[PDB]
């Protein structure tokens, strides 16, 4: 609620928290755990005992739908829609001057996250339990923790997830993929104060909303504290920075005040991520830690990423969760929308509308690649009605076969934006997308009578719906 | 052995759970083993079935393992070696345990016997097994086959025969050499696992006893000369009368939909021979996947080594129940060049007959699980760019009942190559897989019970 | 601003209307006139010499996007932004049960509209200056007025 430590003391009195007392190495052993922990329910792992460190290593947090919808104040995942119909009101708050005639962020003084610090001189990131997650990996990699950062004129502050390399006693690589968020305020700040050594903070174990608040998109209208406010319930306590005047959760459990000097930059050594492969060697700008502030007994919150399903693609079937309702709002026909972890998380969707006239299943399609920023990536859609379950790939695959016309019901279209590190495109950054819709045909789409589908009858599956547990079947 | 001896190790396995609560053969069954096999679940033995005596038997093939355990072989992938095969008769026992009981003339009585219904929306309940023999009026070999009986009287069944060859061939010659005369015909339910199945398999009494080793136990018929297995829980014996055709209502099958209408020879029922404590067997076809969908799988692995010896890199061949057990097709090979993909789709809707008619293909490396979606759409999103991936033949022939297809019997078909691209199909830097260290996979596998992670 | 009438004395003020007291059916010689008016600017045209009618009939209101945007209280097509600025916002107004802890219609009892009225037994439409547009349409064709309806 208020930190992460009642997070975990909430989370480890309902079962879904885990202590491996026994000797455990952060090097890709803990990886390796959390990964079999994962793929099979499991709750978050507290490792308070790594080979080498004293501190305590957190993951697989949100290793579960369950708990990523209690990281959001909701305690269980359909309230995460409620989430969604926020951030759409949260959009458009004020009407235009013509007709308008008719949260803050509660800054310390104090804070437990400084209650240890050392600057400069001895500032030594092999202290800190960063873990290497699979063997071809270059070197430790901080996961999680926000990186904050500010614009060179702009007041409001951005909160990022970036993957953080182990350069260095004090040097760490940022790796700001997109051209916005960090990446937008650094070379931004490269113009208006050229030279000048960029400020940047980065925040380890903050409370679950003010991650959650980061990892969930939110309006421009609204900043990213100020939205962890509504999920957590309460504003959300920040504290002013030692070297800098960024703002970092009071309550973050480890924070990393440092800058980035200009032109600074190293090869982001081979990583593996989502997709499953490595990442090949890419050359990012380098943060240099100056300061390294933390709590008494603090424990480090990590993560990483692989072949789904990977603790961020449950984050992500969680935050699908939000997105529905935004979807639906504007596409009223939409019943279910659903994107696969399998599918990279975002590499694939599959939509269950209402059909209501011939041709509808293209709109949609058109849809998904448009409407939201978060799906103009994904290469494959396929459209159901909604007699199918868009989460159970049997009937899915049973609508793509029985539903549907290859040539005549595929849609291609070529040439489309796609992500620069999908190696299977054609030449990076630009690929073809693919739409089957699988609905029923309607005359006009076709010439044949259309089968009559089997639909179950809701009184019996009512019945031995109540009857089941009495059936001791499992 | 029989049935009622499958039916005992099943459940020495864990694999079999009767059912004491009360439970409707209409449509409530279905509705309880449609759940029970899309999750796993075990074979169901419906004791206490509502508005009748005799028990239940359903969904004993709802799993792979238990196809498999129905033949000793304990291995699905073990039809691989009968299909290799393909390049020994019965024991005809007198008096069988299946006749204990017998009853005729208008003491029949179809209504007592705990027939299901499988959808809301079908004429009437249907006996989906049962193992219909039939004579041919020249040679002394009889056929088997399974055919879905719709009840449309106290002692008279829909022998509902789909294609013109097997079983529906006798009773047409059987008609030309002795036309005006009744056709003999007889059901058995309940036969042993081996006995059924072999019944299942494209090749009749011999192959079921192949798969068991010994011979297979048959017994002539109260009525007419049909041999049907000893083993049976319940025999129809009685005949085909000559021009009798009753209009078999709508039934929703394999696929998912209603079947139209559409007229089928009426099977009068004069015995039936069953024995005491006998029970019922049957199953549902219904929106796959389903009981006859997860058999034909298994059967379908006669046919992987047929597609070896043409296509040696084709590591495994799979048509998952989801698309009808035959639509959809998910091959994985061992790439050996540019376009090694395409050689192989199009081997596979030209090779065998049996699968011309697969709409979808997806081929796959050997490092993907044709049987895991979660491998499949992993290579399928990782490794392809739909423009240049996707192969769509137009005008081929296709199941002249496919509805989707733009005209009966023709349509198009779709090849997904989402096998990882080479030199010459990809201009570019392709990704190098994650792979994990035996050496630490091995460390917390004997470390893993010590962390009580979930226990 | 309040009713037809004001805005049209708005108009013909700024000269954005033309009184044609010329003779002129309505039968396809109205759209003749307003489709040249129309394809070359023009302002609103108001009829009241209709043969045969006496109606005077009112066309071509909104035949320039200045008169659309005066006719939405905005007297600048730009301005049109403004509306769709509105629009937007009016789509969410209030937020869900969950985080939400943190223009009446005027019905008067008179009416200008219910000055005349005539019922059943007698009421003629043919009395109505209805203009036919084109030379093989059916018949006279009502084209604006707003249809209300209310759901069961």
């Amino acid at each position: 609620y208020n930190d992460l430590r009642d997070f975990l003391t909430l989370l480890e009195q309902q079962g879904e928290l885990k202590r491996i007392t026994l000797p455990v190495d952060p090097h890709l052993e803990i990886t390796e755990i959390a990964d079999r922990t994962l793929r099979a329910g499991g709750p978050a792992l507290l490792f308070e005992n790594p080979k080498g460190y004293s501190m305590p290593v957190l993951c697989n947090l949100f290793g579960t739908p369950k708990r990523v919808a209690m990281g959001m104040g909701q305690e269980d995942v359909s309230a995460l829609r409620e989430v969604g119909k926020l951030l759409a009101f949260l959009k458009e708050p004020e009407p235009p001057k013509g007709f308008r005639d008719l949260m803050p962020t509660k800054r310390l003084r104090g804070a437990p996250c400084q209650q240890k610090i050392v600057s400069g001189d001895d500032v030594d990131l092999n202290r800190i339990p960063i873990m290497t997650c699979w063997p071809e990996d270059a070197a430790p990699l901080i996961t999680w923790g926000l990186t904050v950062t500010r614009g060179p004129h702009k007041e409001r502050q951005n909160l990022g997830i970036y993957r953080q390399q182990l350069i260095g006693k004090n040097k760490l690589i940022m790796r700001w993929l997109s051209h916005r968020g960090g990446a937008l305020d650094y070379q931004e700040w490269c113009a208006a104060h050229p030279g000048e050594r960029f400020p940047v903070s980065v925040a380890l174990g903050a409370d679950p909303a003010t991650i959650l608040g980061a990892v969930t998109p939110v309006p421009d209208t609204l900043s990213e504290y100020a939205f962890a406010g509504l999920l957590r319930g309460t504003k959300t306590e920040v504290v002013k920075c030692i070297s800098n005047d960024l703002e970092v959760p009071a309550s973050a459990e480890i924070v990393l005040e440092g800058y980035i000097e200009q032109g600074e930059t190293a090869p982001e050594g081979p990583y593996g991520d989502h997709t499953g492969y490595y990442n090949e060697v890419d050359s990012f700008p380098v943060f240099t830690v100056t300061h390294i502030t933390q709590r008494e007994d603090a424990i480090y919150h990590s993560t990483y990423t692989g072949r789904p399903p990977d603790e961020p693609a449950v984050l992500g079937v969680a935050l699908n969760e939000v997105f529905v309702p935004i979807l639906q709002k504007q596409f009223p026909e939409i019943v279910d929308f659903y994107l696969p972890p399998e599918g990279c998380s975002y590499r694939l969707a599959v939509v269950t509308i209402k059909k209501q006239y011939a041709g509808h299943a293209k709109r949609v399609m058109m849809g998904v690649w448009s409407f939201l920023r978060q799906f103009m990536y994904t290469k494959f859609v396929i459209v159901c009605d909604d007699d199918v379950n868009a989460r159970d790939w049997n009937d899915v695959i049973w609508a793509i076969t029985t539903r549907m016309d290859p040539a005549r019901d595929t849609v291609l279209v070529e040439n489309t934006p796609i992500d620069y590190l999908d190696f299977a495109s054609p030449v990076s950054g630009l690929g073809s997308k693919m739409g089957l819709d699988a609905t029923n045909k309607w005359p006009g789409e076709t010439q044949r009578e259309w089968g009559r589908p089997i639909k179950k009858d809701p009184d019996v599956v009512a019945h031995i719906d109540a009857i089941w547990d009495e059936l001791a079947i499992f």
